[PDB]
């Protein structure tokens, strides 16, 4: 048994809810929250900007030190950093950004990072301002992630379309 409430059961391991991820993280304090990161860990907008603002910019300060030491992530890659006031850990995962021309086949590689964690609170990778089709992102998630994932979708209209269209 875990602390997540009102998530709609999709599969054996994937759950979905129309919710503000900042607000969900603040309430649950999950072991892992996933950030929709870019390779530079520059959290200006989307899930990344929303999460970083909720940490009072401590996520960005930590991220800048990580990049200064290690250099940029790979598209499809990840790193584990602090969850600050939101979670124990933040898994920063880089899905491909269609609005930068990145290979959408890297979306499966991105979701494979989730399998290193038994339970996660996450957004749909490559959805929203990343330019991918969120229906596609949900299909890759279900077909890739084997660990228990609680998906928070910010937009109500998109949530309803994702549930209604789910195969
Ligand atoms: N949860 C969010 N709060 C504010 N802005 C956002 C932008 C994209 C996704 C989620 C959020």
């Amino acid at each position: 048994v875990n602390s997540f409430s009102g998530y709609l059961k999709l599969t054996d391991n994937v759950y979905i809810k129309n919710a503000d991820i900042v607000e969900e993280a603040k309430k649950v304090k999950p072991t892992v929250v996933v950030n929709a990161a870019n390779v530079y860990l520059k959290h200006g907008g989307g899930v990344a900007g929303a999460l970083n603002k909720a940490t009072n910019n401590a996520m960005q300060v930590e991220s800048d030190d990580y990049i200064a030491t290690n250099g940029p992530l790979k598209v499809g890659g990840s790193c584990v950093l602090s969850g600050h006031n939101l979670a124990k850990h933040c898994l920063h995962v880089v899905g491909p950004n269609v609005n930068k021309g990145e290979d959408i086949q890297l979306l499966k590689s991105a979701y494979e990072n989730f399998n290193q964690h038994e339970v996660l609170l996450a957004p749909l990778l490559s959805a929203g301002i990343f330019g991918a089709d969120p229906i596609h992102s949900l299909r890759v998630c279900v077909d890739t992630v084997r660990t228990n994932v609680y998906l928070a979708v910010f937009d109500k209209n998109l949530y309803d379309k994702l549930v209604s269209s789910f195969l």
